[PDB]
C-alpha cells in the first residue's frame, strides 16, 4: 500500500538531483550514497537538520525519466571511502551522504507533465537544475506517481525518523 509512503513524505522536503550519467545513479542504488557539488551539499546539509525527511528525486540527463527517489539518512561526511563515481573532479564530489532508497523504479517525464513547481516559476517539475527544491505538494504528488517498489520495506526508514 501507499500509507507508509505517505507517512514518510509527511512534511518532507524534496530536491531534484540531476546526474550526468547512469553509472553514478546505479552506484548510488547499489551502495546507498550520493555526492553533489559544494553549493548543493551546503543546501542539503541545512535541509537535513530542518525537516523530518529530505527526499532526493533523481533524473539522469537526457534520459527523459526520473530513476527513483531516496531519503537522506545523514549529513555529508568526508573521508569514509573513495567512491568510484564516473567523474564528469573528485575533490568536488567529496562529501558523501548516506541515503535509503524509497523507490528504485523509473518514471517517464510524460507522466509528470501535470505537475508544476512553484519554486521554479511553475515550470513542469521535470525542469530544474541539480539541487532545485520542489515545493511540498508538488513533490509529494510526484513521488506518489512512481510505480510501487515492492522490494523495499519502509518500516526501517520510519524508524530512522
Ligand atoms: C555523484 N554525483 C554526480 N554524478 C554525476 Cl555523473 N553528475 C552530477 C553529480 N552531482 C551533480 N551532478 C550534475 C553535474 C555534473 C558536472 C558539473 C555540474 C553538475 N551540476
Amino acid at each position: 500500500g501507499t500509507s507508509k509512503l505517505k507517512y514518510v513524505l509527511q512534511d518532507a522536503r524534496f530536491f531534484l538531483i540531476k546526474s550526468n550519467n547512469h553509472e553514478n545513479v546505479s552506484l548510488a542504488k547499489a551502495k546507498g550514497v550520493w555526492s553533489t557539488l559544494p553549493v548543493n551539499e551546503k543546501k542539503l546539509n541545512l535541509a537535513f537538520r530542518s525537516a523530518r525527511s529530505v527526499i532526493l528525486i533523481f533524473s539522469v540527463r537526457e534520459s527523459g525519466k526520473f530513476q527513483g527517489f531516496a531519503r537522506l539518512s545523514s549529513e555529508s561526511h568526508h573521508g569514509g571511502s573513495p567512491i568510484h563515481w564516473v567523474l564528469p573532479s573528485a575533490k568536488m564530489l567529496g562529501g558523501v551522504f548516506k541515503i535509503d532508497w524509497i523507490c528504485r523504479r523509473e518514471l517517464p517525464f510524460t507522466k509528470s507533465a501535470h505537475l508544476t513547481n512553484p519554486w521554479n516559476e511553475h515550470k513542469p517539475v521535470k525542469i530544474g537544475r541539480d539541487g532545485q527544491e520542489i515545493e511540498l505538494e508538488c513533490g509529494t504528488q510526484l513521488c506518489l506517481l512512481f510505480p510501487p517498489d515492492e522490494s523495499i520495506d519502509l518500516y526501517q526508514v520510519i524508524h530512522k525518523m
